[PDB]
């Protein structure tokens, strides 16, 4: 995690929600991401942090006491997990659908080729692609 | 990157945009993130991938030929960079403001304590927090 312009100790993707319990069920019970942090009533906010898989890179979800909304869902706004082992991919996506989460048709037919898209409680597109990603070279 | 439910080879945060050139100026020229991939005219889409800082965790921005919009900006939707070295933090945020990007007042006064929020071309809140993040323990 040494960037060109600076040294980053950690990186966090923070998103708002109006249903933090639903979010927890999907991410903790569904994906089985480890809860690496949480806070109750801080400046009117409640939140939880999930490892991705650890603290270096993690997710944070927050809900405001006076009502909060999640980002407006965009079908092209994704969180992609490159899972080269097709058996594990099938297992996780199957568990999520059996828990009640919808598999949707990706906007780009590309992610449809060897990929499965499941919407999280707030419509964020969680993609599981059967590959190793990009080489970057 | 060994998750409980599966082995992830890579992780990608993909977001849509209607101004991919502006996005490139901010991320490549501004943040100086390395371009680890790109594609022209694939299923009507154009896109670019930026390391965070490498391929294991990276960002992808896509624009559709037939017009595309970026996610609806939410003031609580963040990308947080934990930069413990206050001098580097000051340097990067200063470069971005001098390039023309706006520093905004975070929703949560929390990120206001030792943190600087700059909006990217499409309103995503890029936060630079002067800390090491969460321990996770």
């Amino acid at each position: 995690k040494r960037f060109s312009s600076f040294q980053a100790a950690q990186i966090r993707i923070a998103r708002p929600t109006g249903q933090l319990d639903e979010i927890i069920r999907f991410y903790e019970e569904g994906l089985c991401l480890k809860r690496i942090g949480e806070f109750s009533q801080h400046n009117g906010y409640d939140g939880v942090m999930f490892g991705l898989p650890h603290a270096d890179y993690h997710l944070e979800f927050t809900q405001y006491e006076g009502g909060s909304t999640a980002p407006v869902p965009h079908p092209d706004s994704l969180l992609v997990f490159y899972v080269p082992n097709a058996v594990e991919l099938a297992a996780i996506t199957s568990k999520l659908k059996h828990m009640g989460y919808q598999e949707v048709e990706s906007e780009n037919p590309y992610w449809s080729n060897g990929g499965v898209t499941i919407e999280d409680p707030d419509g964020w597109r969680i993609v599981f692609m059967n590959s190793k990603g990009i080489s970057g070279k």
